[PDB]
């Protein structure tokens, strides 16, 4: 993706046909370039309905998930694969350019030990497998970087670059998300720096995951290394006004991470988007 | 608790007689004025042996724990107080001068809803019998702020205040740790400013749990609202270098979370104290 | 002076009389609490006028200046005298509250070596009479601490209390501005930390004079300090966009500090505004 | 230059036979890579003196000016040139490899109005003479851009740049310094971010001249977008714990910057070279 676009959290809980209505409309209100839709439950997703609201209001979107348990790959790599299968083919129909987040575990995934090769061989295995059916379908694969409490596996940048290495595909880049990188990189610039040669996709979420521009993370930090590593990939808004439930129990927020999207879209996309000015980001 | 201190895991999460040993001899290396000294099993400490290295070497000391999970206030309080009396005992008769921590719950506690008053009603009684326990020995309680990952009931400042409001005693204190604070606070100073009236420790931790002064934690906001408060309670170090695994295991530790501990005290522990004498806490 | 307000230096340097106008009108735009009037030719000013605007639109107001170099306080204290006298005297007529600023000295001050008593005293013997002038009118003055290479007397928020005690007045206060203390504080907060006492009035301006909210200044630690200390004044919002050329060129803008008016109070007075709300200044 | 360097007013007023005998005993004992020499006195260098010092130590140096009012390059072009080939051919004398800082103008130079195109048209004829001059004493020159109360031509990483381009000498490069793009750099990063293709220099100053780490630079900004860009050039140190009598006046140092050259270089330079590392700068 390009330009700046909202994970759909910001405006509806389910990516049912009513919630596709509200947040196709919501994003238009703010002319964002693109939507990320969670790709949560995909036997449920109306994809016909979802590409006529995309395609009439001009807007993009690629897909995210977590894996549900049932099918982590790095313990059940069969699961995993039929899995993301049926979530690419979702993706696709709707007219979803990647498929992109946890789509290599779960969110809330946690052995209680460290990573092991035998977690990473079978990972590798799945994303290999499944990026294949993603060229198929003309998408594109991302690997989310997340914090140690919502996966064990994939924690940094340099993680993400190491399994995208190690897969050894074309078509898997790396996402990586402020809120993560503010607990997980030793110093907020090193997680962008060592994912730079595969970073297309940024979730600018806010520390607590409320208004960007109002928490911890180093925003100024953040900026000026997108500009010096030349990105130009998708610059996206992340805020949990609405929580999907599949997913409520490893994401954590236990209460409101801000007033309502209006606050958060009406303080939090300004801001960045006037950063990403003020650093001269490509596309701006 | 005035002054700087050091968690003592570094060195020591088993206190034994050699672990209280090699902690001590750690503190007085680093010069620092007290220790924190982790219960993880309280019945087996020697207190006697403690109180003695302790007032030898001219260290003060509080104590800090989680309840296990047969523990946990907010379900099981019985359990929870009878596992907080025998701590603040051994802890007072240690010679410490608090009990902090996680003492309202555990690491672990997730319900994936909102904390519910059931919940808080329950820690609240658990805290009551515990501040008067820790009373009548003449220790304080601390309720240390965790991020949403580690508990679900209390993990900002102005929750924290909440729970000592409801509980109205004059003995508990809020504990905040800037780690969690890097997450739960919107902007960090607001951890500080919330818990202001009653804020009397704080762990002084990087982002990523590593080296202080090399991370994303707000370092120049920190301390000088810590100044601008009047805080003249504990700044305690805590970094998770060297914890045994099984416990480093338990707090999400996968990998290393810096390279050793010269690199860890010996940037960020002068990194620290330069700070608090930068915005005049010292 | 409480709550948020500008400088209209964006609109008016020159408070004549379609001036006043201008200026009030913006105010009323951006639905500010106070407007900061300056004064660059005291005798020029309509205070009838003025006084009219301000109440009949609910207006607060403040006046600053700095001194023209045939009356700097340090090497010609009657001139600085005669000339505060007259600025008071108009500021109180208008409805203006206090008289703030370089009113020690004047911009382009330097002797190449450090400031000394007998400078100082010449500065205290004026704000003293100024003082006492300003008692006799119901308004109080404020003391601007500026950067180095404008002013070689008071850059420091320590600096200025001192020279509040040197005076001993009670009707002084200490005037900070963010882009002089970006240059001046060791840690930005540590100049509204030794200014607590007297702090009454601060400048939010950006580090290059553009855009607060998008240049160097550590707004986060600048507001929670702020908060922390219980910072109860005034909020001055200040950026040389669209100053006249001339004052310009006195204050060393060689280019354009921001794109036009709608960037830099389209974003930045929202900023502060969010900010003060983030850290219960409001 | 490559690694860590200390501008030698952390040690001397002036490079006098005394001076050069303590602040280069001073840099042995802090391990540091070079120095930074200021050429304020040409005719008073004692050059073998110090070249002597120099090689017998293993330590290397540069050296760094400003105009004098007498031959700014803006307003008197000829005296310029005259004052910097005296000032190349003594660097060049003593050993150093580049002779940086304010080339150009005047530290406190000032008419009253902003810059004008005779004036950038002087300095680039006089830049153009001394690119030559350096190039046949096989040192380079850099153009420093300080904030705009020391100098009115000259503010930005983008300005410099500008100015290079426009003089056309591949001798020539830009220094930048985190205590003038404090003022100047609207987000610090931008000012490297800017001066990317030719930045080679860059004092590390505090935004006081005081310690580094204690006061307003943007440290993690600063270093994360040196890391990016992919700098190799010198990390030196400003801290004016002694301040040359020819350039005081313009430098505006009213009061200590620190309490002494023991608190900034004991608490200054290891916060920097653990800064460096932690961003992993090429050499650290
Ligand atoms: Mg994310
Ligand atoms: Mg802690
Ligand atoms: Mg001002
Ligand atoms: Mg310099």
């Amino acid at each position: 993706m390009q330009g700046f676009g909202v994970h759909t959290s910001m405006w509806t809980m389910n990516w049912d046909r009513p919630g596709a209505e509200r947040a196709v409309a919501a994003a238009l209100k703010y002319e964002v370039d693109f939507i990320e839709i969670p790709m949560l439950n995909p036997p449920a997703v109306d994809t016909e309905h979802t590409r006529a609201l995309l395609e009439k209001n001009e807007l993009r979107a690629l897909c995210s998930l977590g894996l549900p348990e049932r099918a982590w790959a790095s313990v059940r790599p069969d699961a995993a694969i039929e899995h993301l299968k049926v979530a690419i083919d979702k993706t696709a129909d709707l007219g979803g350019e990647a498929l992109s987040g946890v789509i290599y575990g779960g969110i809330g995934e946690r052995t209680g030990v460290p990573p092991t090769e035998a977690e990473y061989d079978n990972i590798a295995r799945v994303l290999s497998a499944a990026a294949k059916h993603a060229k198929s379908r003309g998408i594109e694969l991302g690997v989310e970087a997340v914090n140690r409490y919502e996966n064990h596996l994939i924690n940094t940048g340099w993680q993400a670059v190491q399994m995208i290495e190690r897969v050894g595909a074309d078509n898997i880049f790396v996402h990586l998300d402020t809120y993560h990188m503010n607990i997980e990189e030793k110093g907020v610039g090193n997680g962008i720096l060592d994912a730079r040669e595969h970073l297309k996709y940024i979730h600018l979420s806010e520390s607590d995951r409320g208004t960007p521009g109002y928490g911890t993370c180093g925003w100024d930090e953040i900026f000026s290394t997108l500009a010096a590593i030349g990105f130009k990939g998708g610059l996206a808004m992340e805020s949990f006004i609405n929580m999907p439930p599949e997913v409520a129990y490893g994401l954590a927020v236990w209460r409101p991470v801000a007033k309502d999207e209006e606050e958060v879209m009406g303080n939090g996309l300004p801001f960045l988007r006037n950063k990403a000015k003020q650093y001269g980001l490509i596309g701006n």
